[PDB]
């Protein structure tokens, strides 16, 4: 399927970068 462990594990979680905010 579709890249599940790449967004999350990978790529914001091993690497890093902005998702967002609260404010």
């Amino acid at each position: 399927a579709v890249g599940i462990g790449a967004l999350f594990l990978g790529f914001l979680g091993a690497a890093g970068s902005t998702m967002g905010a609260r404010s």
